[PDB]
């Protein structure tokens, strides 16, 4: 649907949807604080993303500014299914009950979890 | 020193997820338990074995004249493993993010939601 995406392309798109606008330059920016990606890698990623319909831009300045044409919560949440789906025989609660069986949660993370059940 | 970090494809979870079903698994119960759901071949199929084998995921003992498969990683560990790094990949590191996602988009009815505090609390 919002189709197939890389481990690096969510990269990119995690930058896009966290600053609304993004040039390719504020992109190399961010990505490399991370990763020793050269600026060539990191801009056929954004050249893939823009072809592929995932992004688009506005030219302020002479400056290209990219924005997603993706909601965000959406495409992670078809994305959460086909990987629960993948990995966990398609239990949600399956992959609850294995991260809490292994992770020493806090009070306070415990506590936000609760809260979002909660919620409806 | 530690052997190679591999990823773990759709379709080599099909077949370690039928490993820890069985404990110990032939090649052929394998092909005859993929092929209920998948239609894959054979070749195909031995080609998923061979590689989680050279990757380290399985071995095997000769018990009769016939190649047994077994795990040489605990299925919790390596899912657990593989859960984190998807956390990070797609959620920032949040798993209270996913979950929040989650919520927010699949219709729950409350007995659903219920296994989940028990698995909060319990
Ligand atoms: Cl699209």
């Amino acid at each position: 649907k919002t189709y197939e995406i890389s481990s690096a392309e969510w990269e990119v798109m995690n930058i896009i949807w966290m600053k609304k606008y993004a040039s390719a330059n504020n992109i190399i920016e961010e990505i490399q604080m991370q990763k020793d990606w050269s600026p060539k890698t990191i801009r056929t990623l954004i050249t893939r993303l823009y072809k592929k319909g995932f992004i688009d831009r506005k030219k302020d300045n002479k400056i290209f500014q990219y924005y997603s044409l993706v909601e965000e919560s959406d495409i992670k949440y078809k994305t959460s299914k086909n990987f629960i789906n993948k990995v966990y025989k398609g239990g949600f609660n399956s992959l609850v009950l294995n991260f809490v069986e292994k992770e020493d949660l806090s009070q306070d993370e415990i506590e936000e979890l609760r809260n979002i059940l909660n919620k409806k």
